[PDB]
């Protein structure tokens, strides 16, 4: 169910869909895993977040060459902390258009991270405007209210059960959130109900820190923000 390729671990969720993950020792916390996903859409690849490294994220293209072996059309990182956008260089580097939320792309530089080539914007009600997510393919584009960071955004797949809440979502049995340090405490709560909402029908969870779940991730990440307040 794992395979192991270097240092990175690759996991097969859907026939079209598999979930990254790579390591980074942060002092004081371990070797703590970071998940993304990988999305076959027809004759082309498609990205959600980078690892943590350039050399993790260059990684990840050679596992996608050897195992599916078709062009990246794209990459769409879910916010400007450094598991999910720390490796934009090795994308660019290998000719990869880049997405972010145009205020991921804004907090980039003050956050040591490189921008997306492209800004995405979003509707009142959250959805991504399309004219900004063009070529997206299965991929829905959520902007859920800020929570674990002001920026963070999620990411459906259309034509599977799958939702990915990057680092807004932990699983049913978390103890707690996490990094807070950029957290709306005041609209944490609300933002994770609003990703439940925005994919009434997924059923499997897919998040940064912890493997996939059911939707009593989600409750339980909200049943846990509202102590932030
Ligand atoms: C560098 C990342 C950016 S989200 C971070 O701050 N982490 C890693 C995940 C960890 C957790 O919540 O398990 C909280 C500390
Ligand atoms: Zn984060
Ligand atoms: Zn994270």
């Amino acid at each position: 169910g794992d395979q192991r390729f270097g240092d990175l671990v690759f996991r097969q969720l859907a026939p079209n869909v598999w979930q990254h993950t790579s390591y980074l020792d942060m002092p004081g916390f371990g070797a703590v895993a970071s998940n993304g996903l990988i999305v076959r859409d027809g004759g082309r690849v498609l990205v959600v977040d980078t690892a943590w490294t350039d050399d993790q994220t260059a990684q990840i293209l050679n596992w996608i060459k050897q195992e599916i072996n078709l062009p990246v059309a794209l990459a769409v990182v879910t916010h400007a902390h450094q598991d999910k956008m720390g490796g934009m260089d090795a994308l660019h580097a290998a000719g990869i258009a880049t997405y972010a939320n145009a205020l991921s792309n804004q907090l980039a530089p003050q956050e040591g991270m490189v921008a997306a080539q492209h800004s995405l914007t979003f509707a009142a009600n959250g959805w991504v405007e399309p004219a900004t997510a063009p070529n997206f393919g299965p991929l829905k584009v959520f902007y859920p209210g800020p929570g674990h960071t002001s920026d963070n955004i999620t990411v459906g797949i259309d034509g599977t059960d799958i939702a990915f809440g990057g680092c807004l979502i932990k699983d049913s049995k978390a103890k707690s959130l996490g990094n807070l340090g950029d957290a709306d405490t005041e609209h944490y709560a609300a933002s994770a109900r609003a990703f439940g909402a925005a994919f009434p029908k997924a059923s499997m969870i897919v998040m940064s820190h912890s493997a996939p779940d059911s939707r009593a991730a989600i409750t339980h990440t909200a049943r846990m923000a509202d102590k932030l307040r």
